[PDB]
C-alpha cells in the first residue's frame, strides 16, 4: 500500500518538547528539506551531518547504524528503542514554510514520524490521485515514495518529521 | 465538478512570448505568487498592481472591468477577445520554483490559462482527493478554488498563468 501506520504509542508532546530541545543544540543544516542526521557511521568525526544529503547522486544507507550516545538518555532514544526494525540513516527531515518538491520517484522508501506538522502538509501522489496527511500521533507511518510523488508544507512553520530507513 | 475546459485555440507559444515580452516592461510584483494586474478599475493611479492586492484591501473583482490600453494590440488583447466571458480582476499570476500555498479555500473560483507550467505544477483538492494539472495547452480551464485545496511548483522554472475572473 501507500503507507501504512504501526503504533508505537509514542507521546506527540514529549517527543516534540524532545526534539525542540536537541535543536538547540544540534541545529539542522540546508534549506528547503532541512536534515539532522540521527544516526552516524561507526567512529565517524562529524557524526551529526554527515547522513544528511540531498543531492541528486545518492550513497548507501548502509553504514549509518549506530543512534548517536546522547540520545539514549532523551525520549526521542525511546523512539529508537520501539522501532519494529533496525533503522539505517535516520534523520530528522524538515520541509520549510511554503516549500515543496520535484514530482519525482525515490529509490527507496522510508518510515516517517511525524513530530510537528499541520493541515498544510502533505504527500501527493500522482498517479494514484491520492493526497495523504502524516498526523504527529506519535505513531510510525511506511510511506512509499517510490510511488511518483511529491510532498509540500503549505504552512509557516517548518514541517518536522524523523525519517527511518530499513535493510531488514 | 472541480475543474472544466472550453478549447479557447489559444497559441501557446505566441502566448508565452506575449507574455515574457510584457513582463519586460512591467514586471511581476511580490515573491510567493508573483502577479501583475492585466485589467483595471476605471480611471484608476497604479491599474497594473492595484488589481494584485490582498483580499482584505478588495471588496470584490467587480470594479477590475479594464483591459490595459496598451494590450488591446498585442496577442494578449486577442486572448482577451476569445474569451466566452466578459473577464473580471484578470491576473498574471506566477508561482515561484519550489513553492506552494496553503491548503486553503478562495471566495472566488476562476478561470486559468497556463503559459509556462512543467509536470511539478498541481492543484491539490484536499477533499475530493483529487491532484489535477493545468497544460499550457491554449485552452481555458474553470477551477473551483472555492474547494479546500493548495498548489505547489516543484519544478525549477516559474509556473506561469493566466487567471481570469468572471460574473457571467
Ligand atoms: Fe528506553
Ligand atoms: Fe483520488
Amino acid at each position: 500500500a501507500l503507507t501504512s501506520r504501526t503504533e508505537l504509542d509514542i507521546d506527540p508532546d514529549k517527543l516534540r518538547e524532545s526534539v525542540v530541545e536537541l535543536l538547540e543544540r544540534h541545529p539542522l543544516v540546508f534549506e528547503g528539506t532541512r536534515q539532522l542526521a540521527l544516526q552516524h557511521r561507526p567512529e565517524a568525526t562529524d557524526p551529526w551531518y554527515e547522513g544528511c544529503q540531498r543531492q541528486s547522486l545518492i550513497s548507501s544507507d548502509s553504514d549509518f547504524t549506530e543512534v548517536h550516545g546522547e540520545l539514549r538518555d532523551t525520549y526521542l532514544g525511546e523512539v529508537f528503542d520501539r522501532l519494529p526494525f533496525k533503522p539505517i540513516r535516520t534523520r530528522i527531515m524538515a520541509l520549510d514554510p511554503k516549500y515543496c518538491y520535484s514530482v519525482h520517484r525515490d529509490l527507496t522508501p522510508r518510515y516517517h514520524l511525524a513530530v510537528t506538522t499541520s493541515e498544510h502538509a502533505r504527500f501527493v501522489f500522482i498517479e494514484h490521485d491520492k493526497v495523504l496527511h502524516i498526523p504527529a500521533d506519535g505513531d510510525l507511518y511506511y510511506v512509499d515514495t517510490r510511488q511518483l510523488h511529491s510532498a509540500f508544507n503549505g504552512g509557516d512553520d517548518m514541517r518536522i518529521h524523523i525519517v527511518f530507513g530499513t535493510d531488514g
